[PDB]
RNA sequence: ACCGGCGUGGGCUGCGCGCGAGUGUGCCUGUUUGGACCCGAAAGGUGGUGAACUAUGCCUGAACAAGGUGAAGCCCGGGGAAACCCCGGUGGAGGCCUGUAGCGAUGCUGACGUGCAAAUCGCUCGUACGAUUUGGGUAUCGGAGCGAAAGACUCAUCGAACCACCUAGUAGCUGGUUCACGUCGAAGUUUCCCUCAGGAUAGCUGGUGCUUGUUAAGAAGUAUUGUGCGGUAAAGCAAAUGAUUAGAGGGACCUAUUCUCAAACUUUAAAUGUGCAAACAACCCAGCCUUAGUUAUAACAAGGCUGGGUAAUUGAGGCACCAAGUGGGCCUUCUUCGGUAAGCGGAGCAGGCGAUGC
RNA sequence: UGCAGAUCUUGGUUGGCGUAGCAAAGAUCUAACGGAAUAUUUUUAAAUGCAACGUUGGAUACUGGAGCGGGGAAGGAUUUCGUGCCAACGGCACUCGUACACGAGUUGUUCGGUCACUGAGCACAACGUUACACCGUUUUGUUAGGAAAG
RNA sequence: CAACUGCAGACCGUACUCAUCACCGCAUCAGGUCCCCAAGCAUCGAAUGCUCUGGUACAUAGAGAAAGGUACACUCAGGGAAGUCGGCAAAAUAGAUGCGUAAGUUCGCAAGAAGCAUUGGCUCUGAGGGCAAUUGCCAACUCAGAACUGCUUACGGCGGGGAAUCCAACUGUAUAAUUAAAACAUAGGUUUGUGAUGCAUCCAAGUGGUGUAUGUCGCAAACUGAUUUCUGCCCAGUGCUCUGAAUGUCAACGUGACGAGAUUCACCGACGCGCGGGUAAACGGCGGGAGUAACUAUGACUCUCUUAAGGUAGCCAAAUGCCUCGUCUUCCAAUUAGAGACGCGCAUGAAUGGAUUAAUGAGAUUCCCUCUGUCCCGAGUUACUAUCUAGCGAAACGACAGUCAAGGGAACGGACUUGAAGGGCUAAGCGGGGAAAGAAGACCCUGUUGAGUUUGACUCCAGUCUGGCUCUGUGCGGCGACUUACGUUGCUUCACUUAUCGAAUGAAGAGACCAAUGGUUGUUUUGCGCAGUCUUCGGGCUGUGCGCCGUCUAGGCUGACGCGUGCGGAACUCUGCGCCAACGGGGUGGAAUUCUCCGGAGUCUUGUUUCGAGACAUCUGCCAGAUGGGGAGUUUGGCUGGGGCGGCAUAUCUGUUACACGACAACGCAGGUGUCCUAAGGCGAGCUCAGUGGGAUCUCACGUGGAACACAAGCGUAAAUGCUUGCUUGAUUAACGAUUUCCAGUACGAAUCGAGACUGCGAAAGCAAGGCCAGCGAUCCUUUGCGAAGAACAGGAAAUAUGAACAAAUCAUACCAGAGGUGUCAGAAUAAUUACCACAGGGAUAACUGGCUUGUGGCGGCCAAGCGUUCAUAGCGACGUCGCUUUUUGAUCCUUCGAUGUCGGCUCUUCCUAACCUAGCGCCGCAGAAGACGCUAAGGGUUGGAUUGUUCACCCACUGACAGGGAACGUGAGCUGGGUUUAGACCGUCGUGAGACAGGUUGGUUUUACCCUACUUGGCUGGAGAUUG
RNA sequence: GUGGAAAUGCGCUUGCCAGGUGACCCAUCCAUCCUCCCACGGUGAGCUUUCUUUUCACCAUAAUCCACCUUGGGCCUCUCGACGCGUUACUCGGAGCGGGGGCUCAAGAUUGAAAAAUGCAGCACUGUCUGUGAGUUCGGCGCAUUAAAGCAAAAACCUGGGGUGU
């Protein structure tokens, strides 16, 4: 037979991302001596729209450190912010929204966005539209801090991670039903090659395990095993259930 | 060399010996390998060249007559206690409608069908502000790429492109195979084979002979005489086994009969057949020899030595070596099995055609 | 080392046969001139030199501005111009020609390009891998365990 | 620095074209090819028609009413779909204005729904504005109205409409060159994996690559297919999964034993499997049989079998129903068609989605109005051809040729036999034959030929998971295990950091100074005691004490200094200021401020850029196990009245076929065989069986086998070859003895006659090395038995041989005799599918024509029991028997596989008779009328429609009548293309799957005549020895 | 350096830093240049059997520069508003509407230099024009509308903050 799309895809030819008209990626400010042991201060100039992206970005402006410029950063805004307000980022930095604080300094009950999982990672979690973490717990003799993460699942990180304070902006935006086939044309033209998308039944045997037959059908049961080799892991992967779900739903990953 | 059993025993085995026949070379024929008498696959492998056709993404440019309908927002009048509800304008939305250019290709199953054309022409037809059309640049390819998915397309090439090479690939299968005369001249049958369109093996044929003979040596698809073998035709059921009709004499039963039968019944039993013999490497008689065989021993067995006497009519007997073609058959007489039958299928004996005219 | 056939190979010849045809895009006529292409007869004038070509004037007509108009890119590369010429070629014709022959023609401080920008992207250096560089990385501010500023 | 002035301004391109002749299509080819400029009138106008400027008369022409054609050309009386598979094609509607507009609906639409009226020309009137001082002057064509007058209904351009059923929600895409669709996509719905040392995944490989410039409102992987209303039951099977490893099983690595060692054994040993849970919007599945209610009929009710569960809500002869043209209503004169109903439904049914749906459709179907040359039934006209001429000028094909009838023949002759025609050359037509041309048949079969695809085929490879070793270091504790409680050791707990791994940063400020279960051999000279124990006599090691390394600090408390806290700290308070290349101060030296350092700006480094994890990872390499159509390679018997399914005629035994020696075939007939038996083998003795009759199991007589002998059958046997009984192991060994059957005079199996040893039973002669003939197996490999102990001064008639430099003990190997098996039985290791298909061939072999046959089909004779009011025969005629035909279907396999175009209809000619009508006769159960039967007769005739692709059939009508057949099942270079029978797609059933179905459904290129003959017309010209004598 | 109360006007050099131009292409409406009609006039040809103060053609001004009334937008000042201003159109105003007077940007208009010395038509010389209406993407409304669709980048150039110089 015939390699297989989701195989193809891995070559990366014609399914890479489209950047051209991007902003950058959107990280936090660098940890440094000033955001360790005082704080900083900046401007929020302009809040812009990028291709491909649900959320908002924020352009703020801050003073170099050591040196007679100006440095010019990008990050995810949350909501309410506005342009002229101030930014302060650092440990003696209030509880604000838009601040940003390590994850030490903030009450329990609070919510963050922009989380750190690793100190110096300038934000990895909680970046999507209307999504955000809750700080569950702190931990003085090891300090370790506890977060409820989207999913539902618990995560430990070091209190020495920064966060921002508040919710991602933007958000409700999968709420409003798209109507037409061109309206799902302009929302993937931003990302990448993935849309429309054929049945895998609707192929031929030499394409896809699901090809083939007099009639359209899978002769063989869809939930595969995680052990199976590329090209014949399609379906669903290493399932614990199917069906409907009748009742509460566990929480989902490993 | 391998043994058995208690001496000048015994019985198996060798591509053994038994007064050598080999060896070198020339030439022809057969067996085998190689391109292998000549030409022919669908395939398989290695290394390269293509996205000017066409598929999809991206960068930067260009294009889309004339009409219909009339969404939000806005203005002014009315009605109402409130909540709010009505008329008239304005405005110009939509993967909206009619319709050019553009982009396509439904029907005539029209024209042409050695064409204008290796897919074109004429009317008619779909859409025509959008998931729209298009130039240049750029990015992803052959056990691969790409695909709103048709096994679509990747330079007239795709259920796996093109170029060169391995490669004169293999073919139990189809086609071909070039002078004359002369001497002979078949087979389609047996056994074994993943064998059934092919082989090996025996038979039929040719060549080369060897040993001999001149009336017959170990002669004969034929008779005679003598002496063996047989259960088919016929016959039988008043005889065994099986089937079967009806009366008679003592409803069954018994006795003696009676009509009608048999590839897998038989007392009897042909014709046509089929073994053997009818002499010289033999027989008959006489006198002897040997033995570890037989017999209680004259007598038998077996191998020898020395002298006497001995069924027509046709005619060459015996023995090797090497090799070819063939291994689809068909018809008729008589005897026959299956089938309603067949210019049907399957056998026995003989003669034919094939191979042959007159 | 001998050929009659292998839908055999390469040349040549052949009936069919002066046959099938040379039918989309409407179309030409007239006088004078040119030309070897005439007004060609010795055996009144018509019944014995037909048919066809170019230029100019006149007539008639087509394209009908999404044009058989006037300029460019891709591609072509002397097809451009003048003079001459009619063997072969323009599936009829030619005195015509994008044909043949001989000579000519393309002029920039400002026009287009380079000088002198970045884009989708490419891949020298450096490093790593590979039996073998003819391999990989090389724009998310950006090469290289990285001392790359003259 | 702004003016002016002087001088100098490099390189390449530049002609022409851009297309009905300059480019790509073999060409000056009706095909294709990007950009700019774009006039007047009609008109809504870049529609369409005509014209000024610019550009062109270039595409072979002349003459000219044959047939038949093509057309971007027309018209037809009366009827109006009667034509046809089907209204295909044509006709038909049409602009604008005023009025008017239904069901249904997601309230947007449907809608231009449907339908009605007006429209020319001419002469007038009104309304709709601007600027200057009520006046004056001036511009744009739109709309409304009136009088008069006219029509031959009069350019171009420009929707036909309505009522329903099926499918898909819609716009869109899509097999370039036969399929545009119901297929794909879509919005909506559901499920799965996943928190980055991640999930999916590329590469031969690395500090390599993609989704990821990302972060659960994300990314990756599936299924269904708008809205509305719903989505039932089943976890037994297969799959997936579990935070169950609880126990059984297992590989390397490890740990111990016997042995001299190779070897051998024991223990330990992970995931997985097993066991136990979960899961169907995972693959999938979702029952039978009796009885029963006041006429019958049905059965709410009962009983009984049985599943993992027994089809729920819905829907239906539906694109799914075989029977089937189902049954009822409606639509027509008539309906295998359509719609509405009914439902034990071969074989409907719920995200393998069920039901319903407005709007939309070059989708499939039925009816109605309008309209028509589709038809009754054809006729006339035009332009270009064909036809004749001038110029120019091919191809395909071509064994040789070209008149028929019958015969036989390879079973359909141009050539052959017999007969009958035949005059030379010829122009325009035509499509009967040349089984005409085009292509080494694509259907079917065969070959020890392939390829694409699948999986529970055979043999394997990546990927994934798991264990061991290595990478790999330092300490503190526990549980064991082994050696006399101290030494090694395997598991583990905890604390570390330097190997290693992850991340960030332009390696941009780590830690301490706050002081120890720190080090103190130190950049330029810092060590000092105590105790114990060693010494090479110089001084060390261990444990303890004191010094030194070693030290500053914003702020906040306490009484300008000390002492606790603090740990590098001076920042204005929901919305946008500047901030840089040092001021000052201390010294060194030179002067009246110039150079240097030190602070401003805290010191130090047993050293790591900083964080996280950390001796683990799954970080590197090497071994080991499991899983693994993701991938690679290969295979997937034979015979056969084609092949397949079936069967075994594939190795074998009896009777018969079989024709009186022997041999003899069929998917011929009737039956067997792969076993069974320490006795059912061997021998001696005694006895007589099956059955019958007479007497109360017992007794007597008869009894030729009519019983028995393991089994199939045949043969054989009576003081026995049978039965009972006693003793036994001849079912052992048997020096390579010979032979028969099959047969090649090979093997294997079976069997016969013997020689030797030791025996059994018998008083002996004698019988017995299985049970009589069917009951079984090569090479290579594996495995067992025999070559016991001694004797020999030497390998001998007597001691098995070898491991090749020689010796000791193991081990391996040879020679002889058996066993483990090949049933396709003279003996490869083996699953499917192809309608996407390929190649070499086969008329050795099927599907259509033809040929033989005639069971079956059809059509008739002979006899006469009966029926016919009595009466065999007016008319019929059973039970029997004799034929004919080739118009049915079978049987066969002769011709054709380098191809003979396969159903029906349309058109047209001809032949037959077994006679429906028309002609002439006879007879009747023939009064008249109307009919039955029979004979001679084939001259003439035999219809229009509804449903269906049909042939056939069945209805409605007319008629004198609406007969049956043949001609290659007449007729495709005559047509048409509805059916059948490729590739697309949907349903039902079947299959794990790719796929299958002579089941249903929809869409799907019909090529060439100019040659010979035949036929139809049209002309020229010879010929009497039918050219000569 | 300097003028004005203000909007802002007129006449030495940049190690470093910060802005801007480049730079983002619109239905509708208005609109330059341009071409197409009309009205008046000049010049030259055409028809004339009969009519036609008639039919046809032409009537042109390149770049560059000087001086300085219309339209649209931004802003200053005085008087300080609740109803008021304004578009075909979906607006706006104590965070400052409207009115008087001004500053400024963009697109046009007008006078002049160039330039009649040129060009055109007729025969050496003659003539050598303006005003209306319709169409048309330069420019303007930093424009409506879908948007889960919402600014390509860089060289080069311009100005300022600081500093230097006078
Ligand atoms: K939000
Ligand atoms: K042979
Ligand atoms: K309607
Ligand atoms: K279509
Ligand atoms: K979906
Ligand atoms: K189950
Ligand atoms: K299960
Ligand atoms: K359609
Ligand atoms: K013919
Ligand atoms: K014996
Ligand atoms: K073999
Ligand atoms: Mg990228
Ligand atoms: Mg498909
Ligand atoms: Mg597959
Ligand atoms: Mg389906
Ligand atoms: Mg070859
Ligand atoms: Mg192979
Ligand atoms: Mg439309
Ligand atoms: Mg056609
Ligand atoms: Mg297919
Ligand atoms: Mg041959
Ligand atoms: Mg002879
Ligand atoms: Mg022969
Ligand atoms: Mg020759
Ligand atoms: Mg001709
Ligand atoms: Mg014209
Ligand atoms: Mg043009
Ligand atoms: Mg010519
Ligand atoms: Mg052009
Ligand atoms: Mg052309
Ligand atoms: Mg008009
Ligand atoms: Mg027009
Ligand atoms: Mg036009
Ligand atoms: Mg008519
Ligand atoms: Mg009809
Ligand atoms: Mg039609
Ligand atoms: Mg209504
Ligand atoms: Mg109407
Ligand atoms: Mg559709
Ligand atoms: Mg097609
Ligand atoms: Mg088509
Ligand atoms: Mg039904
Ligand atoms: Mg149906
Ligand atoms: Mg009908
Ligand atoms: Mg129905
Ligand atoms: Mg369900
Ligand atoms: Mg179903
Ligand atoms: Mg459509
Ligand atoms: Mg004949
Ligand atoms: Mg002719
Ligand atoms: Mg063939
Ligand atoms: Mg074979
Ligand atoms: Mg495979
Ligand atoms: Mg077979
Ligand atoms: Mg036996
Ligand atoms: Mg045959
Ligand atoms: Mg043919
Ligand atoms: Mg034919
Ligand atoms: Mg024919
Ligand atoms: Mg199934
Ligand atoms: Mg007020
Ligand atoms: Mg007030
Ligand atoms: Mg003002
Ligand atoms: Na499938
Ligand atoms: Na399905
Ligand atoms: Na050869
Ligand atoms: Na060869
Ligand atoms: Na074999
Ligand atoms: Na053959
Ligand atoms: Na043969
Ligand atoms: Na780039
Ligand atoms: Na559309
Ligand atoms: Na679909
Ligand atoms: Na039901
Ligand atoms: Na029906
Ligand atoms: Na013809
Ligand atoms: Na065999
Ligand atoms: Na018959
Ligand atoms: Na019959």
């Amino acid at each position: 037979g015939k390699t297989v799309l989701t195989c193809r895809k891995g070559n990366g030819s014609v399914y890479q991302v489209h950047g051209h008209k991007r902003l950058g990626p959107a990280k936090l400010r660098i940890l440094d001596y000033a955001e360790r042991h005082g704080f900083m201060r900046g401007v929020v100039k302009a809040i812009e729209h990028e291709p491909g992206r649900g959320a908002p970005l924020a352009r703020v402006e801050f003073r170099h450190p050591y040196k007679y410029r100006r440095v010019k950063e990008l990050m995810v805004a949350p909501e309410g912010m506005f342009t002229g307000q101030s930014m302060l980022c650092g440990v003696k930095a209030p509880l604000a929204i838009g601040n940003v604080l390590p994850l030490g300094q903030i009450t329990e009950g609070c919510i963050v966005c922009n989380v750190e999982a690793k100190v110096g990672d300038r934000g990895t979690l909680a970046r999507a539209s209307g999504d955000y973490c809750i700080i569950i717990s702190h931990n003085t003799e090891t300090g370790r801090t506890r977060l409820k993460l989207p999913s539902g699942q618990k995560k430990t990180v070091p209190s020495s991670c920064r966060a921002m304070i508040g919710i991602v902006a933007g958000g409700g935006r999968i709420e409003k039903p798209v109507l037409k086939a061109g309206n799902s044309f302009y929302r993937f033209r931003g990302k990448r090659n993935c849309w429309p998308k054929v049945r895998g039944v609707a192929r031929n045997p030499v394409e896809h395990p699901h090809g083939g037959g007099n009639h359209q059908h899978i002769g063989h049961p869809s939930t595969v095993s995680r052990h199976a080799p590329p090209g014949q892991k399609v379906g669903l992967i290493a399932a614990r259930r199917t069906g409907r779900i009748r009742g509460s739903r566990a929480v989902r990953g490993a």
